[PDB]
């Protein structure tokens, strides 16, 4: 599958995963800092019966940015999918929304992109 | 917490979902049509402790579109907030991947916007 | 024929005001509910001026920067949806709105969401 | 403004463009992937007076896909930033809406991120 292990995204960030043999993802997601209070659980999943003729791997996660030590009362979806070879990436697009009112929710949720890699 | 329960959105697509103590979502997901052969696995994480001050509660789950019936391939994550009171609701915007080849992965992603109420 | 030149409202009442020209162009001004000067702008987008005929909806997007003799944002956002015809004809659009940044900001410079427009005032 | 000229997406889609001094974009797009030939009509927007902080210039455009040759019914819309910098980059999220039956309208959107530079 090639999904299990750690994982940097463009600014550094460490997507940390298990790929379960169930299509379950779990884990944890931090800064490039790689200190414990800018760590978080996520969980998702993935195909685990993917294509062989060069598509990738659909996958999702989701991160709450709560953890211990501060709650931004927001969550980021992650969907994308994952690409083999010598230049392995998992390339997504995220939606973060935060907890609004409903007078603010119209500006809820941002919007992105990351591409991680098995190299820093 | 509010979220644990059973879901539609404004096509009948059916969200039955378990809020853990610890920020865990886990349960299923399916058709208007309620059939075994279009039910699937999610996982997904919410705020536990959100804001006090009249704000919604942060979450996102994903689904991939893999169980015992079919395999399209895909995955899609909601990412929104519940919003309690009188008529409880779960606002969210989504992103469904499929795996494609690279030449294809500009047509990979699907964005759109799903409300969830606990009825039909 | 085309249906879309004349006045949307959201069920927040912001409002445009379109011209959907023989051309495939839009053109027109957005403003909030309020509809003060200081909240209006210019909007220009396109629209497919031959949809199909199969039942389908017509394809269009637009873009507003926030910028006017009043205000800048430093902001803009383009709906991109369908127009779908009928007594109660309605747009269904997803936008996306990008604020000016610094690079070390960009990760969260651009806001998605979603409006849909029907020509009845609410 | 440093808008105008001729920019290319990482695909090699050409994006020929003039920033006029009213705050209108006004050119030609010719995509490198779909249903599509030859060049297409835009239209769109841009902070004519941008911040002097060291933030990018906000701006979006849109093509709906019919020319003189053919009509994909559907139109995306960029929506971004301009970057000045040593090498300029125009950096962007879009839309691609088709025209669709209602049943159909969930997956009537895709959604992607492009980043133009002036050199191809």
């Amino acid at each position: 599958a090639g999904i299990t292990g750690t994982w940097y995204n463009q600014l550094g960030s460490t997507f940390i995963v298990t790929a379960g043999a169930d299509g379950a993802l779990t884990g944890t997601y931090e800064s490039a800092v790689g200190n414990a209070e800018s760590r978080y659980v996520l969980t998702g999943r993935y195909d685990s019966a993917p294509a062989t003729d060069g598509s990738g791997t659909a996958l999702g996660w989701t991160v709450a940015w709560k953890n211990n030590y501060r709650n931004a009362h927001s969550a980021t979806t992650w969907s994308g999918q994952y690409v083999g070879g010598a230049e392995a990436r998992i390339n997504t697009q995220w939606l973060l929304t935060s907890g609004t009112t409903e007078a603010n929710a119209w500006k809820s949720t941002l919007v992105g992109h990351d591409t991680f890699t098995k190299v820093k």
